[PDB]
C-alpha cells in the first residue's frame, strides 16, 4: 500500500546521529575494565620474580572522527579512526627481598572501530529496529610510558607478555560495548518513534511503518502509514495515498512528505464522529452589532419570520454535509467546507420551530507552520456561496442571507476551527528531539516538510 508520509533521513542527518551517538558511545568505552596482569620472570641477569601491572583504569578515551555511509540497500556503516585511549595504573616487582612499586602510564592510539548497522522492521508493532550485524576494533600502537626509573626490564616485559592480550581484550571490550549499546539503547531510543498518536478524545495518527527502512545512495528512506484513525469506530478512506516521490537534498536532515491522503483522512474522521457541528445562539453576537438572530431583525427581510413566528429568538445550528477536502498543488493548499446552515425560532417554551436550511459552501487557503513538534494551520474564506434546500416559511431569495452569512462565518464559525489547526497535529518525532529552521514547499499532492533537528 502506498505510505501516507515519508521520511527520509539525509546524510546530515545521519552524520548529526552519528555524532550524538559517539558522544554517547564515548561513556560507555570508558567504563571498560581491563584485568590485573600478574605473572613471574627469570632473566638471565637479573634473576627470578613476579611482577604486576594492575589497578588501571581508564582516563581518557577520545573518539575524535566518526562516521556513518550509507550501503545502498545494505545498511549503514559506522567508524571511528583516531581513536585515543589513554590508560593509568599501578605496578609492583619483587626480585630476592627486593620489592619495587609505582605508577605508570599507557597510551593507546590509532584505534579503528567498524560497526555495520543493519535497519529492519517489526510487522506486528509497526516499530523500526536496528541492530549491529559485525564489529571491529582496531589498535596500531601500545605507548607504556613507565619513564620515570631505570627499569627496562619491566618494559620490556610488558611489550613481551602482556600486550598481546591487553590489546584482544580492548578490541573485545569495544566491539562488546558498541553491539550492546545498539541492541539496548539505540534501538529502544527509535523506538519512541510515535505509532499510534492520540490527539484528542476523538481521533489519532497511525505512523506505523509499513515496510522496512530502504538504504539508497544518499538518503535513509522510512514509509510510515500516515492516516489519521477513530477508535470509537474504523472506516478505512475512499482513496489510496499518492507516490511521494520528491527531490532528495541535504540542506536539511529530515524531510517529511505529508501526503494529501493523510490530511484528508482527517476531516472524514472529525466528520463521521458528527463532531464538526456548532449552534450558534443571540447571546454570542457582541451587543452592539446591527445584526441579531431574532425574527424580529429577520423582519426586515424574512416575514414570515417576524409574522408566524412573533418577537422570538432565532437559533441556527451550523453542520459539515460532507467531508471537508484539501487540495495540497505547487501553489498551495485549497480547503473545500461545505456546511448545512439550519435556522430555528426558539418557541416560549424552548422548543425549536424550523424555518429554513441553507446549503453553503465556499473555497479558502490553508496556511502551514510548525511550532515545537507540531503540524499548524490557519484557514481563510473567500466569498460563501448559499443555496436554498428547504423552507418552512415559503421560498424567498437566498441571496438576502448573505450579509447574514458573511458575519456569523468568519466572526463565530471560523475562529473556533482555527483554534484547532492552530492547536495542530503531532509529529512523527522521537522522544528529546526538536525541529528548527524548517521550511515547507508544497508539491503535487502532497506537502514538503525540510528541518534540522536538535537532540536533548
Ligand atoms: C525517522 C524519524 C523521523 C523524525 C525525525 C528524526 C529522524 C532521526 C534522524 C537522526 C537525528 C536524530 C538523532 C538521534 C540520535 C541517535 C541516538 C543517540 O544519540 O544516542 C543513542 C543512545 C545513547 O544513550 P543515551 O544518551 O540516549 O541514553 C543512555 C544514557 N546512558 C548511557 C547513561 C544509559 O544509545 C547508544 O548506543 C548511542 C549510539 C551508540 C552507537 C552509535 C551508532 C551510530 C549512531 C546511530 C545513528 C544511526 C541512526 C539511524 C536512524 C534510522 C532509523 C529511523
Ligand atoms: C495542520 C494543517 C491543516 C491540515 C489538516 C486540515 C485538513 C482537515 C483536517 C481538519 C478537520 C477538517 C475541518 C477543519 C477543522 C475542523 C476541526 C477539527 O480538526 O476537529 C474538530 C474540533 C476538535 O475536536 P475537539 O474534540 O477538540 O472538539 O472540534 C470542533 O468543535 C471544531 C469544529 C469547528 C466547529 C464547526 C465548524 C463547521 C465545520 C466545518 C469546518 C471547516 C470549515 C470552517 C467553516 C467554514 C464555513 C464555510
Amino acid at each position: 500500500v502506498n505510505p501516507g508520509v515519508v521520511v527520509r533521513i539525509s546524510q546530515k542527518g545521519l552524520d548529526y546521529a552519528s555524532q550524538q551517538g559517539t558522544a554517547a558511545l564515548q561513556k560507555e568505552l570508558k567504563r571498560i575494565k581491563i584485568p590485573d596482569y600478574s605473572d613471574s620472570f627469570k632473566i638471565k641477569h637479573l634473576g627470578k620474580g613476579h611482577y604486576s601491572f594492575y589497578s588501571m583504569d581508564i582516563r581518557e578515551f577520545q573518539l575524535p572522527s566518526s562516521q556513518i555511509s550509507m550501503v545502498p540497500n545494505v545498511g549503514l556503516k559506522f567508524s571511528i579512526s583516531n581513536a585515543n585511549i589513554k590508560i593509568s595504573g599501578k605496578w609492583k616487582a619483587q626480585k630476592r627481598f627486593l620489592k619495587m612499586s609505582g605508577n605508570f602510564d599507557l597510551s593507546i592510539e590509532g584505534m579503528s572501530i567498524s560497526a555495520d548497522l543493519k535497519l529492519g522492521s517489526n510487522p506486528t508493532s509497526g516499530k523500526p529496529t536496528i541492530t549491529c550485524s559485525s564489529c571491529s576494533s582496531h589498535i596500531n600502537s601500545v605507548h607504556v610510558h613507565i619513564s620515570k626509573s631505570k627499569v627496562g626490564w619491566l618494559i620490556q616485559l610488558f611489550h613481551k607478555k602482556i600486550e598481546s592480550a591487553l590489546r584482544n581484550k580492548m578490541n573485545s571490550q569495544v566491539c562488546e560495548k558498541v553491539t550492546n549499546s545498539v541492541s539496548s539503547k539505540l534501538q529502544p531510543y527509535f523506538q519512541t518513534l510515535p505509532v499510534m498518536t492520540k490527539i484528542d478524545s476523538v481521533a489519532g495518527i497511525n505512523y506505523g511503518l509499513v515496510a522496512p527502512p530502504a538504504t539508497t545512495a544518499e538518503t535513509l528512506d522510512v514509509q510510515m502509514k500516515g492516516e489519521f484513525y477513530s477508535e470509537n469506530h474504523h472506516n478505512p478512506p475512499p482513496f489510496a495515498p499518492p507516490v511521494m516521490e520528491f527531490p532528495a537534498a541535504h540542506d536539511r536532515m529530515v524531510y517529511l512528505g505529508l501526503s494529501d491522503y493523510f490530511f484528508n483522512t482527517a476531516g472524514l474522521v472529525y466528520q463521521e464522529a458528527g463532531v464538526l457541528k456548532m449552534t450558534l445562539r443571540d447571546d454570542m453576537i457582541p451587543k452592539e452589532s446591527k445584526f441579531r438572530l431574532t425574527t424580529k431583525f429577520f423582519g426586515t427581510f424574512l416575514p414570515e419570520v417576524a409574522k408566524k413566528f412573533p418577537n422570538m429568538k432565532i437559533q441556527i445550528h451550523v453542520s459539515a454535509s460532507t467531508p471537508p477536502h484539501l487540495s495540497v498543488q505547487p501553489t498551495g493548499l485549497t480547503f473545500y467546507p461545505a456546511v448545512d446552515v439550519q435556522a430555528f425560532a426558539v418557541l416560549p417554551n424552548s422548543a425549536l420551530a424550523s424555518l429554513f436550511l441553507i446549503g453553503m459552501h465556499t473555497t479558502g487557503s490553508m496556511e502551514v507552520s510548525a511550532e515545537s513538534n507540531r503540524l499548524v494551520g490557519e484557514l481563510k474564506l473567500d466569498r460563501l456561496l448559499l443555496e436554498l434546500k428547504h423552507s418552512n416559511i415559503g421560498p424567498f431569495p437566498v441571496e438576502l442571507l448573505q450579509d447574514i452569512m458573511n458575519y456569523i462565518v468568519p466572526i463565530l464559525v471560523l475562529p473556533r476551527v482555527n483554534e484547532k489547526l492552530q492547536k495542530g497535529f503531532p509529529l512523527p518525532t522521537p522522544a528529546r528531539v526538536q525541529l528548527y529552521n524548517v521550511v515547507l514547499q508544497p508539491h503535487q499532492n502532497f506537502l514538503l516538510f525540510g528541518a534540522d533537528v536538535v537532540y536533548k
